[PDB]
């Protein structure tokens, strides 16, 4: 009579009806689910994310160590979100945004609505009426760490020395993830590490949807110098598709998500341009000698890479 995988269906289906959709999906899953997304302005990190940017309506994290690239994903989040005519808003508690960079990620900052709180509690606060406006496509909140509350904000005693952040930064979501969702708004949260877990990034890691590991790994060189660095992503987890994936993409100096770089990086891999030891070629055209030659090769000729954007956005989404 048992008939495991009929057995184990009927179960699964009752996971999902009971906790939503996600709660339990095998990892070789395909998805069909499409969402209305924001892309992470990285292919791969797109493609990782198994939907091609970071779902909407969604409680995101974006964490990592200082300097490796999470603020980038999430200006060009908000970019893209207004390319779309979305509305954005940037919840700042660090003053560190370079509006000027922001722009050259294709960022419209003189649209850009832009809170500088003056408690973890206001922070939180302005964003959930800001949120529930149902106006707002992306959200982004600068570092959860400096969601500090009030009361420590305020000189305080020791006495009552207490995580009140966690608290703080734990109602702040039951209250506004139902929010959010129902207004179809994306709301990401840089969370920075530092040794200057703990604090508020213990429930953002049970109201995310999905949670982006930023971090650097490979100093771009090309030559015998500073051009950018490589940053690696791994969505360690992902309620809307199989968790666990990974992806990696350039970020030259003063530059955003460099474009050629995951066209090189992903067709490679998916081996449209192929790479004799030391150099590139596509199709007979030898885009160059060295990673670096290959993108300003590919950063030049327009077309070429455009078709090789399309040759690779065709084998999958």
């Amino acid at each position: 009579a048992p008939d495991r995988e009929k057995a184990l269906e009927l179960a699964m289906a009752q996971i999902d009806k009971n906790f939503g959709k996600g709660s339990v999906m095998r990892l070789g899953e395909e998805v069909r689910q499409p969402i209305s997304v924001i892309p992470t302005g990285s292919i791969s990190l797109d493609v990782a994310l198994g939907i091609g940017g970071l779902p909407r309506g969604r409680v995101i994290e974006i964490y990592g160590p200082e300097s490796s690239g999470k603020t980038t994903v999430a200006l060009h989040a908000v970019a893209n979100a207004q390319a779309a005519g979305g509305i954005a808003a940037f919840i700042d508690a660090e003053h560190a945004l370079d509006p000027e960079y922001a722009k050259k990620l294709g960022v419209d900052t003189d649209s850009l609505l832009v809170s500088q709180p003056d408690t973890g509690e206001q922070a939180l606060e302005i964003a959930d009426m800001l949120v529930r406006s149902g106006a707002l496509d992306i959200i982004v909140i600068d570092s959860v760490a400096a969601l500090v509350p009030r009361a420590e904000i305020e000189g305080e005693m020791g006495d009552s020395h207490v995580g009140l952040q966690a608290r703080l930064m734990s109602q702040a979501l039951r209250k506004m993830t139902g929010a959010l969702n129902n207004s179809g708004t994306t709301a990401i949260f840089i969370n920075q590490l530092r040794e200057k877990t703990t604090t508020g990034g213990k429930a953002l890691k049970f109201y995310a949807s999905v949670r982006l590991d930023v971090r650097r790994i490979e100093t771009l060189k090309d030559g015998t110098d500073a051009v950018g660095n490589r940053t690696r992503v791994k969505v360690v987890k992902n309620k809307v598709s199989p968790p666990f994936k990974q992806a990696e993409f350039d970020i030259l100096y003063g530059q955003g998500i460099s474009r050629e770089g995951s066209l090189i990086d992903m067709g490679v891999e998916h081996g449209f341009i192929r790479k004799s030891g030391s150099w590139f070629t596509y199709e007979g055209e030898q885009l160059g000698q060295g990673k670096e030659n290959a993108r300003k090769f590919l950063l030049e000729n327009t077309d070429v890479a455009n078709e090789i954007e399309k040759k690779i956005k065709e084998k999958l989404g």
